[PDB]
């Protein structure tokens, strides 16, 4: 079924995955020096094209090919339009390897055809609490302690291959030279995810999606009229009552998050995640990065009242072009990112996200059913999408997680 992925190191079936036990690696061990130090071979009318991520002109080459041929759904009703801005904060953390960032270009004329990006990340991926309790009901504790320290590992993102070379197994084969990269640097598992489904997820969640323009919504056909509110005179009327927000935050000490903040948010931050089973570990540096406001692209709030900071929030925005309306060019929407609540209850938090999001102008609010996601979804009017995020490693054995157990946020 799987002329690519059956050659990989990632469990094959479900069946298999239902009986992994314990955390640790599925290939032998290797070296820097067992692996090729020439680029995976590619056919002689292409290239090879290591993008310089910080520079403006490549950073755009990348923005258009990945607005022309990126995610979109089965109707062709829309695609993600990444920004330039998001591609340089999403690939270039604190130590990424420019190395990671890997593109095919036509030789002739150096057209981008493709690309697939890897960023540096430390996560947690020890065996989890529910199967932990099972080893030591068995007298198999130091197995399954074997790899509980926190690993330096790459998590892959911004797989794209031109429409007009799709089905022709171009992807394999930048599947190949990203891991031939990594391994180079001494890394040998990776995390990703994917709407689609393959060998093998360790969790998958559905999407969520809070309506915050829900005329321009129904307008382009992301949303529809939910058919009992075809009982009133003014459907529409009662649908924008039924969704609409406060003009202002309502905590007390509601404020932008700042440097000096850093500190204080790692440590709620950092408390919060190592309750879940897989989850990333932040620097003062990696914190400073993926949570101080950018503008246009990630939005960080703190609770702050009588000089401390007890709570935060974060969101990101990722537009999508609208392909086939004649009224509008983009769909706004903000990501649920980064939150920890110490003082409120974390509804009370989230909506204060949702009234700053409408209030900046988004259309939509998404998240996935990772962390405490679901513990808000009924008041705060969240209602499930189509389909679902699948979590994967590559060369990681690894236990079927709940998507609750997930701490992890992908860009
Ligand atoms: C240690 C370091 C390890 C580093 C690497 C870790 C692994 C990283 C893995 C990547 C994680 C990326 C995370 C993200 O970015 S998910 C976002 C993926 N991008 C999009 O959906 C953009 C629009 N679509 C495209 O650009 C393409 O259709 C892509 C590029 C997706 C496939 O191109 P194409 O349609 O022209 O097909 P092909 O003939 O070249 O190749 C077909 C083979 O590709 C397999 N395929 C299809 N979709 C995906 C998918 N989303 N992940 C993994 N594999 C996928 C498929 O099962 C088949 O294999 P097999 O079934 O025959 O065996």
């Amino acid at each position: 079924a799987h002329a690519f992925w059956s050659t990989q190191p990632v469990p094959q079936t479900e069946d298999e995955t239902e009986k992994i036990v314990f955390a640790g690696p599925m290939d032998e061990p290797k070296t820097v020096a067992d692996i090729p130090e020439e680029p995976y071979p590619i056919a002689s009318t292409f290239e090879w094209w290591t993008p310089n991520m910080e520079a403006a002109d490549d950073i755009h080459a990348i923005y258009e090919l990945l607005r022309d041929n990126y995610v979109e759904d089965d109707d062709s009703m829309f695609r993600f339009n990444y920004s330039e801005e998001f591609l340089q904060w999403a690939l270039c953390p604190p130590n990424y390897i420019p190395d990671w960032h890997v593109a095919v270009r036509r030789k002739a004329d150096k057209k981008l055809l493709a690309f697939i990006a890897g960023v540096p990340v430390t996560l947690r991926m020890g065996t989890p609490k529910y199967m932990k309790v099972k080893a030591q009901e068995k007298g198999e504790g130091e197995e399954a302690a074997k790899y509980d320290e926190p690993r330096h590992i790459c998590e892959i993102n911004f797989l794209c291959v031109h429409k007009q070379l799709r089905e022709k197994r171009l992807a394999p084969i930048l599947i190949k030279e990203a891991t031939r990269r990594v391994n180079r640097t001494n890394v040998w598992q990776a995390v990703y995810t994917a709407g689609v489904l393959l060998p093998t997820p360790y969790a998958s969640g559905q999407y969520f999606h809070r309506s915050l323009n829900p005329e321009k919504l129904v307008e382009i056909r992301f949303s529809g009229i939910p058919a009992q509110y075809q009982k009133f005179q003014n459907p529409m009327a009662m649908l924008k009552r039924n969704y609409q927000l406060p003009s202002a935050p309502k905590n007390s000490g509601l404020r932008e998050m700042k440097p000096s903040d850093v500190p204080q948010v790692r440590r709620i931050l950092m408390n919060y995640l190592d309750s879940f089973d897989v989850g990333p570990v932040f620097s003062d540096a990696e914190i400073s990065h993926y949570l101080l406001p950018r503008d246009g692209v990630v939005f960080t709030y703190v609770v702050e009242n009588d000089k401390k900071v007890t709570d935060f929030f974060s969101f990101y925005r990722i537009p999508s072009t609208v392909i086939g309306n004649s009224n509008y060019n983009l769909l706004n929407a903000a990501y649920v990112h980064y939150y920890a609540a110490t003082s409120i209850p974390l509804h009370q938090l989230i909506l204060d996200l949702l009234i700053v999001a409408h209030s900046r102008g988004f259309d939509v609010c998404n998240m996935v059913e990772i962390l405490d996601n679901r513990s808000f979804v009924e008041q705060l009017k969240f209602g499930a999408g189509d389909g679902h995020l699948r979590y994967y490693f590559y060369n990681w054995a690894y236990p079927k997680i709940k998507p609750s157990q997930v701490a992890l946020v992908m860009l």
